[PDB]
C-alpha cells in the first residue's frame, strides 16, 4: 500500500517488541491491581452522589405530603373560625400541592430503581476485582512450577541448561577418562578349571 | 493462596446459612417481605460459592503437582551425591592400578 | 419457594 504506512507500521512494530521486552509479570500484575482498585474508588463517589439526590428528592415529597394536610387543617380551622370562604380557599390552593405530591413521586420511583441498579454494579465490581486478586497469586504458583520443572529437566545427563549440572558431568566424565587412561595401561605394558569343583556337589 | 482460597470458600458457605437463617427469622418475627429478601440475596452468595470453588479446584491441582516436583528433586539430588563418592571410588581405583604398573 | 414457607 502506501509508504509512510509502511515505515510507520515498521517503526511502531519495533518500538512495541522494544517495551514488551521491559514488562516484568510479578510487577504488572500488582500494577493492573492497583489501577483496577483506583478506579473502584472512582466510581464510588459517582454512587454516593446517586444516593443523595434520591435522598433529597424523597425529602420534597415528604414535605409536600406534610403540606397538604397543613392546608387540609387550615381548611378545618376556617370551618371552626372562619366561613366558607376561607374554609375552601384552603383546598382550592391545596389541589396545588396534591398534584405536585404524584408528579414528583413518579420520578423518584425512577431514581430509586437507578440507584439500586447502581448498588448493584458496585458490588459486582468487587467481587470481580477480588477475583483478579486470587488469579494473581494462582500465576505466581503458576511461575514457580515452570522454574522447578525447568530446574528438574536440567538434571538430566545430557542437555546443559544448568551449570551445577555442566560441572557436575565434565568432572564426572575428567574422572572416567582418568580411569580408563590407567585401564590401558596396565593392558599395554602386561573359570573351567575352578568349575570343576561344582561337578563335585 | 490455597489455604486463603479455601478460607473465602468456607466463609461464602457459611454466609449463605446465615441468610437461610434470617429468612427463617424473618418468617417467625417478619412477615413474607423481609424472608424473600433474605434469598433475594443469598442468591449472590450461591453464585459466588461456586465460582470460586472451580478455582479453588485447579489451585488444589496445581499445589499437589509443586509438592511432587519437590519431592521428584529431592530424590534427583540425593542420587547424584551418591553418584559424588561412586567417582571416588573411581578416583582410587584409577590410582591404585597406576601404582600396579608402575611395580 | 420461600413465599410458601410462611
Amino acid at each position: 500500500m502506501g509508504l509512510f504506512d509502511r515505515i510507520k507500521r515498521v517503526v511502531s512494530s519495533n518500538l512495541n517488541d522494544l517495551v514488551n521486552k521491559a514488562e516484568d509479570p510479578e510487577k504488572m500484575l500488582e500494577q493492573a491491581i492497583l489501577e483496577m482498585q483506583e478506579d473502584l474508588v472512582q466510581l464510588r463517589q459517582g454512587v454516593a452522589q446517586a444516593i443523595a439526590a434520591q435522598k433529597r428528592s424523597e425529602k420534597q415529597y415528604n414535605d409536600a405530603q406534610n403540606e397538604i394536610n397543613k392546608w387540609q387543617r387550615n381548611a378545618q380551622l376556617a370551618l371552626q373560625k372562619g366561613d366558607e370562604n376561607l374554609a375552601r380557599q384552603a383546598l382550592e390552593r391545596k389541589k396545588t400541592y396534591t398534584d405536585t405530591s404524584a408528579a414528583l413521586k413518579a420520578s423518584l420511583d425512577t431514581q430509586s430503581t437507578q440507584v439500586e441498579t447502581l448498588k448493584r454494579n458496585l458490588i459486582q465490581l468487587e467481587s470481580k476485582i477480588s477475583e483478579a486478586k486470587t488469579k494473581k497469586e494462582m500465576l505466581k504458583a503458576r511461575i514457580t512450577t515452570a522454574k522447578a520443572q525447568e530446574q528438574l529437566q536440567g538434571m538430566v545427563r545430557g542437555m546443559n541448561t544448568s551449570s551445577a549440572m555442566s560441572a557436575f558431568e565434565r568432572m564426572e566424565e575428567k574422572v572416567l577418562m582418568q580411569e580408563s587412561r590407567a585401564q590401558a595401561l596396565g593392558e599395554l605394558a602386561g573359570g573351567s578349571d575352578v568349575d570343576d569343583e561344582l561337578a563335585a556337589l
